[PDB]
């Protein structure tokens, strides 16, 4: 009584879906470096030996897709056929067209920037919670940090048997204080990570407990009853796109709040700011974080929605879980007085023409690195 | 005060992401018709003139991928280059391998069926709400029905200018009664639908209001202040994969609860029952619907999670929004007494080897057609 | 006694192999329009709904591959799914990389143009015969003209049931005068041409005899014993890449001399002048035609060969079939005194940086249009 | 005076065009092992990290394309990303359809086997020459043996720095005796072969002269004036499909007579016996070799041609270069009395349903291994 379990997951940089997200954002950044107004909707698919780029780009940039893609795969760490994938020798296929003129004319052609229409219809959510300093659920924060630690240990040579493809999952036991949530302990941790053929299972499991989990999880959350599922499959030599097809926008919950809050369904990666799936979700996080860091609530969910070609949101909704003294209608009035959620204004407030998107494409878009949507707005009311 | 807006969206059968979901499930069904134990993880990508199949299948079935894919595209209604895509003449590319042996050995090889391991780690949610007879949010129910009506009118020749690619979005104004939600009115409707070159915009907008919206939305929810954004882009001749790349599992919120409840991130389409992203999400809906139709609550969210190779769930969580007299811990005990959420048991309870998955792949997986996960379990406690 | 049969074939513009040749040369021309020194090795593959570009290009040009490819397919006449292929709606996939640096450094980097090395090893032949004014075998000349007539009648609407995919084959009865050949009559003609579903076979066969064959073949060569195989398959509705995969460089005998003379194996299309498969074969035709039009022989075959990185030919050989009063060694001395067969000199003599290559890619590279290799050199000796 | 040069080339097993030929024939053999009447027209394209299969197959066989393709690449020796290509990790894409019904009905449906129609129109040549025991030109025989020696030394570890991609070219000085040709000496040899990064150029050139050339070329043909172009590019580390796109049927002169004789343009690899490009070219070699080994001539060229759907050849022509006492018309009568060149009879005489085609796909189809078309027919006249 009083307590509940909640589970979130994360994946590593070499997870095949995350490879695609990073590639799509490497392509977007490559365009934005030359043409800040590039319209980009780049999807990536990865399978054994293949990166395929599909989608719509209208840009003045001259982009060497072979170079951009292969350098992103190189950074991930897939550089030899022994690892199952190699940037030097894989197939890069490109099926990219111009943005449809019907779309262009409906959304941005001949518009003043501040009044550009939403690039599509859709709904988007932002969330924030005071349970961590990052204003993110602990479950997802820990899941991400476990994967980041694996990559650190791989890249510094502490654990040279590690590969790039990894998944993690953290279940935390919580209690609730008046609609806010308070983490008590880590209940279960799962880690699966691709490895070389020479390392034995007990060495891997020992290292994952001692060098990864204990290096990442605050000791106050771990106890003798914590359940560890470390390399639970027994063997994970084949990995990366060879083991499992990857697509852009197939880790949208990993990218956001790990099951907490809500999601409107739109992927982030490979999309420029006129795609409100990305710009308005970023803005909504910025709103949610601003409400919490401003002391107006402890936990909050923000919904916004759009129609293609229409610049203002169709709806805005605030849910505070009972964690404010203000009514949800009062918070909504405060949001409406302080934020302009048109895509052509968000772009200016969050500096969304800057080529920083590849950095967002692993370890979550929120809760790290003081990106502009992570810097709270000082609210007037 | 008292009221809030909530928005959900749906897409039609010819939306490019939904084309991929249907194709992936057409491939899964084709395998299951010959081999009930087929292991299938089929991703589809669609772009101008191309369907590519990527992923992992181990099966005794002999499947003609050209036929399966082209017949699915035919059923959708893409049968002429005038529509932007044609089943007769498009490229079908196949990049399908066996399931990795490391995965096979970790999950199912040499196991008794009831004890097969989860096919992957992950988290999943089920939701139900008493606001409609289907136990689904009204916003998403209406969004789906609008798209189904467009397809009906297209296929019966009432509106021969319609094409297969459509999107809809419904914003409802709600009030809340003790954690349950009560729809009051439709606030905003968006409809975008691909059309022929000859029909003018006013004829389209008139037909969408009179023949679609008024045929679908109960008149009590529509009033003089309802906002209509009908063909808001102005022109939507290019559509289907020519206008926008499609991928499997890029409509996961449309597939489920339209933003309500929560989502764990896993796509459904192209996956057999050992993939708990599908089987355990279906089971969780079945749990949630059983709790509501059993009179134990008005609204409920269920989380479950798994580790690869481990048959029992790692966590189960019940959230009732305050709509039960029973505590969440009591509901959890009732769930645990009445359901066995191992994938190898769910498969038997929900008959998940049957080739009915193509039917799930448009208009939502939940709230329609009395699929087995939509038939409440009589609970003992 | 005294007489022999000889057969050659040609194909139309919409034959799938010829589609690829035209596309590859459309890509080469697109580069050369912006960058005269572009290094291009572009292979094309065509199958139902797909054009794939594969190969190596290093160029300063910015080329819109989608536009270039689709416009070439448009010119061919594949513009509706009813025809089996449509430029508007097919898949264009691009798998193009830079020229390998090892190759670049071996062949052209840091060289004076006149001394660039051959771009590869290989052997090449040129041929000419005085039997026609074009200095080409009659069999191949007639085969080409039959296909050109089909395209004319298709494009002017005389025969609107015609499609773009066609093949023709002509067998001529010859006699020999002292190593020269003298055509006597057409023995057999084959024509297969893709057609619409509505035209009946007898109408097609009547039109092919009356409007095609009689419009093209000089009446002196046709007689009552000439054999006609017109639509010999009975039905040819499915055609173009839907019926048969196409690749660049799979019509190399159609491109040259129809079985007469000899061939060294190198394709022409998609290659810039540093590829001696194209430049030295063109030069060798130019030599052969110059010998014949200069009155030094009636019929002649020229072989040249190269090594990668080496500018001068490794061998030059002249075969006159007994049709000269000069010995083959004397003709060789005349060739060596009058031509410089280094690729960096040929490029200047034949103006091979000019973007005229798409025009070469159907109906043969030789015997038509007064291209520079078809204008005889005045010989000094 | 009296003498002439002639040049031919060959390529190794790992040359990218030859990789495609071998793969296409590996696919054909895989079908024929299960279904002797399989209709196969399989084209392969190779580029960095990619094997794509395109074409038309109608067969009762169940063929695992991933396995067939990857095993062929393995046999070639591309097994690590250090070599530029790896069977374990490359992309295999499949775009294979059924044979068009229009073609099937025109050629073979409902026909007695002996009377099946030619699978296409086309012309084909056979050649034989008494200059070697294999009845092949010395230039091409030597070119092939040089590549076979490189592969031997690579596979036995004598030269571990060798890779699979190689090209060779041999120029021989000949004299002519009454239309026959008599080799006098090797004039020039070119060898280019892919190599590891660690071996220096002088070590490679020394080994190519001493361990390859001197092991293959009879010493009587080599002298102090022979020209050697060994690794003439200077550096050949990048090779295989990474360096140069490969397609099936782009080595048709290497496959046949190295420039001698003539060629009708049809590729061999990936085609079953109903494709007369392969069956009738094999038959024509068999005719030519039978004439020479029967003492009827020293050197001979045979042309045959076909129409789609027509079983008998449209033309047969014999050219003896003046090397027979019999007239060409008498040789033709002897051929017509002794051979039945219908595809449905050739299949029986040459046993063309047997899965031996992968063995034909490198080092030439003729002049080796006592294949049935290399075993002379005893002629009656
Ligand atoms: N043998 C394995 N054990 C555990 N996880 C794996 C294994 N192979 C792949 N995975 C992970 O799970 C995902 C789905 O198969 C892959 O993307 C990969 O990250
Ligand atoms: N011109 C248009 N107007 C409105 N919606 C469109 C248009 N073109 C495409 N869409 C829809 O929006 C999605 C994203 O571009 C497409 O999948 C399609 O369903
Ligand atoms: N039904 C048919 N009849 C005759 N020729 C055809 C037919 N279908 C295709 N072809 C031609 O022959 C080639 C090989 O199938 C094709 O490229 C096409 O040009
Ligand atoms: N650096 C090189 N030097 C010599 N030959 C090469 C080189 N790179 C590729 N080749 C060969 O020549 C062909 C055309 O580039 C390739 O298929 C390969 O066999
Ligand atoms: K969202
Ligand atoms: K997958
Ligand atoms: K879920
Ligand atoms: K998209
Ligand atoms: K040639
Ligand atoms: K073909
Ligand atoms: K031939
Ligand atoms: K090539
Ligand atoms: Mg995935
Ligand atoms: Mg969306
Ligand atoms: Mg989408
Ligand atoms: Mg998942
Ligand atoms: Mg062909
Ligand atoms: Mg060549
Ligand atoms: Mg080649
Ligand atoms: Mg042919």
């Amino acid at each position: 009584e009083g307590t509940f379990l909640f589970t979130s997951e994360s994946v590593g940089e070499g997870h095949p879906d995350k490879i695609c997200d990073q590639i799509s954002d490497a392509v977007l950044d490559a365009h934005l470096q030359q043409d800040p107004d590039a319209k980009v909707a780049c999807e990536t698919v990865a399978k054994t030996g293949m990166i395929l780029l599909a989608g719509e780009i209208t840009s003045r940039a001259a982009v060497d897709y072979q170079k951009v893609v292969r350098e992103a795969v190189k950074h991930i760490g897939y550089d030899d056929s022994s690892k199952g994938f190699d940037y030097k020798t894989c197939n890069v296929l490109v099926a990219l067209e111009q943005q449809a003129p019907d779309i262009a004319q409906g959304v941005h052609l001949d518009r003043n920037e501040e009044d550009i229409g939403a690039g599509d219809q859709g709904l988007m959510f932002g969330y924030a919670t005071d349970e961590t300093e990052e204003c993110m659920p602990l479950t997802i924060v820990l899941a991400h940090k476990l994967n980041a630690k694996l990559a650190e240990l791989r890249r510094n040579g502490t654990l040279p048997w590690l590969r790039p493809d990894s998944k993690t999952q953290v279940t935390v036991q919580y209690m609730q204080d008046r609609g806010a949530v308070l983490p008590i302990r880590v209940h279960t941790i799962v880690i699966s990570v691709q490895h070389d053929e020479e390392v034995c299972l007990d060495e891997m499991r020992d290292a994952l407990k001692e060098k990864v989990i204990k290096a990442v999880v605050p000791a106050k959350y771990l106890d003798e009853d914590t359940i560890y599922h470390l390399q639970p499959s027994g063997r994970f030599v084949i990995g990366g796109p060879q083991g499992d097809a990857g697509l852009t926008g197939r880790k949208i919950i990993v990218d956001t709040y790990g099951g907490w809050g809500a999601h409107g369904g739109g992927a982030f990666s490979g999309k420029d700011y006129t795609k409100v799936d990305r710009s308005a979700a970023y803005a909504a996080r910025w709103v949610a974080k601003s409400l919490v860091k401003g002391g107006l609530c402890r936990r909050v969910l923000v919904q916004v929605s759009y129609a293609i070609g229409v610049s203002h949101p169709l709806s805005i909704s605030i849910f505070h879980y009972g964690t404010s003294q203000k009514s949800e209608r009062e918070l909504l009035e405060i949001v409406k007085k302080n934020f302009d959620l048109r895509p052509g204004v968000i772009v200016r407030d969050l500096d969304l023409k800057k080529p920083i998107y590849q950095r967002t494409a692993a370890y979550g878009h929120f809760g790290r690195d003081s990106f502009p949507w992570e810097v709270p707005k000082k609210l007037k009311y």
